[PDB]
């Protein structure tokens, strides 16, 4: 789908794409500035765009496809069109990637570096706000009960 | 407690407890302005500062004491001094309280209205960034609980 979004002719639909992103929420100003600063990447199915406990700090705006969020071997969510990933490392200068993010399928993403993002968010506070809202949602979702497994051990030494 | 932080005499100790807040991160200008627009309240052991599915939207900076965070009858966290509460209902303005907040002992909290907080934060990007950062930290701790395998061992030796 890249070719639709590439170049000056692609900009009309690149800006609208980024307007639909949950972190942008329709703001043309942020979308236009974001459009100037992102780089388009395709992601192969099964690719780990982000790996847990690595020290990348890029943010990805998901235009197309979907990705597994995996912590310590277990999937805890999936993220699809108009979602974002990598914001947690981008707003915390000393935190490693909290999760592996793996393409369930072929995806198209807009990548922005921490340096370009922090410079934009500096004077577009509402990006920090909209990130907070997303993190609030992830926090408020399906707490359920963490199971304790009970084991009885009969130990024999040789 | 409240005596220490009230009036001109108290302002030095009030600003100091405020600039120590997880949301203020040592910034003096923000602490000084916060102080100008908070009301100190004593919260008593047992008193529900905030009730789940209620529609208050004040933010509280915890200066002294600690409080239970409760979702549908059962606790999920404790917030101590330098924490805050009610920050989500000043980030999602159309949303009821997500949790009850019951004081575990006598507390001194600083209450600011949504109106005053929003006005302050609007020209002070860092408050929204600070909120995002603490929500990211809390989601990290949750990723860890949810994906940690919890095991209860009973060992018999022969
Ligand atoms: O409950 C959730 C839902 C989504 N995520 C994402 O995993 C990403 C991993 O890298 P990061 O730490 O820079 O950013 C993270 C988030 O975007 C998560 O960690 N937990």
């Amino acid at each position: 789908m890249i070719e639709r979004f590439e170049g000056e002719t692609g900009m009309r639909l690149l800006v609208e794409a980024l307007q639909m992103n949950k972190m942008v929420r329709g703001n043309v100003k942020i979308a236009q500035e974001l459009a100037k600063k992102i780089v388009l990447e395709k992601v192969s199915a099964g690719d780990e765009l982000i790996q847990q406990d690595t020290e990348t700090n890029d943010i990805y705006f998901i235009i197309s496809g979907s990705l597994s969020i995996i912590v310590n071997g277990q999937q805890i969510a999936i993220r699809g069109p108009n979602d974002h990933i990598g914001e947690m490392a981008a707003i915390q200068p000393t935190q490693k990637r909290s999760a592996t993010v793996q393409a369930v399928e072929q995806c198209l993403v807009a990548k922005i570096t921490e340096a370009d993002f922090s410079h934009l968010a500096k004077n577009n506070a509402e990006l920090y706000k909209s990130i907070a809202q997303e993190l609030a949602r992830r926090l408020q979702e399906r707490n359920k009960l963490v199971t304790t497994h009970h084991l009885e051990h009969h130990h024999h030494h040789h």
